[PDB]
């Protein structure tokens, strides 16, 4: 009863931050190296795209109106009518190459981002270079932690106790208790080790069990974990190898959408993977997932 298809053919570099808009039946995701915050209304098949002027690594819907985005090392907010975009805050301003990579809204309506040093190819960078951030809804920044290689995949448990979070270089889903009212994390321990042909932990989310779905950057697949054992429950594969990152949509958050990079494919890799760099929808996984947040500030 599990189907694959390729729902959205418009060849992205590197697809990332797939976020559900209830509001419009829209899915909202960017196009890191090709400067595009993107919207794709579902219904009447439309893509609307907002040109930004440096990579830009996630978008995350803004509850007042519009959205938030991380663009190169700044948090920004997004006007979709005029297409204006301003900085909130920036961080890693004592960092020659860095950027922001993956980004998601905490419960209390935080947006949460970490960075990475940019890369001369896929996971080729200075070591140890980013760090955890969080812009909080009064523009403050609070920093987490360094040393960060790679900042990926972050979900939030649903009783709210537990941040869960993906550095890709570590091949590890990690947690941390996590405090609801002031967005504090501490006891940070491994939840989940990769396997060797589950490749590089990329991007995260939960679903309404409490299981973690994690796209597995050159595995071409999600898995499903299980934060409490440890064990992997189940993997769905992906005619794409770079396979970057994956939400819920749909109607009552029953399908999952899946984004995917062509970026660093030869040209044998290109012709065997002619859908790379396009969004796919998962039907059928048999559980849902759930809303995302919206940033409070
Ligand atoms: O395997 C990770 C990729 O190399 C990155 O460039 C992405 O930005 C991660 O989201
Ligand atoms: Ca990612």
């Amino acid at each position: 009863s599990i189907k694959v298809e390729c729902v959205l053919r418009e060849n992205y570099r590197c697809g990332e931050s797939p976020v559900w808009e209830e509001a419009s039946q829209s899915l909202l995701f960017v196009d890191i190296p090709s400067k595009i915050i993107c919207r794709w209304d579902t219904v009447s098949n439309q893509v609307q795209r907002v040109a930004v002027d440096a990579p830009v690594s996630s978008v995350a819907l803004r509850q007042l109106g519009g959205y938030v985005a991380t663009i190169g090392t700044k948090f920004c907010a997004l006007n979709w009518e005029n297409q204006s975009v301003f900085v909130l805050a920036m961080v890693d301003e004592d960092k020659k190459n860095n950027r922001f990579n993956d980004g998601k809204v905490d419960p209390a309506g935080r947006y949460f981002a970490g960075t990475m040093a940019e890369e001369t190819a896929p996971a080729v960078l200075e070591r140890h270079q980013g760090s955890l951030y969080s812009l909080f809804p009064d523009h403050s920044v609070k920093k987490y932690f360094d040393q960060v290689d790679i900042s990926n995949g972050l979900d939030w448990s649903l009783d709210h106790k537990i941040f869960y979070y993906i550095d890709s270089l570590s091949y590890t889903v990690d947690a941390f208790d996590y405090d609801l009212q002031t967005g504090q994390i501490s006891n940070r321990r491994i939840v989940y080790k990769m396997e060797k042909d589950e490749q590089i932990p990329d991007g995260m989310c939960i679903d309404a069990e409490g299981k973690l779905w994690v796209a597995c950057y050159n595995g071409g697949r999600v898995i499903r974990l299980d934060p409490e054992t440890g064990k992997r429950l189940q993997t769905v594969k992906l005619p794409v190898d770079k396979t970057t990152s994956c939400c819920f949509g749909g109607k009552d958050y029953s399908e999952m959408y899946v984004t995917c990079a062509r970026d660093g494919l030869n040209a044998e890799g290109l012709l065997r993977q002619p859908d790379a760099g396009n969004i796919f929808k998962i039907t059928g996984l048999g559980v849902k997932g759930i809303a995302p947040y919206s940033y409070a500030g």
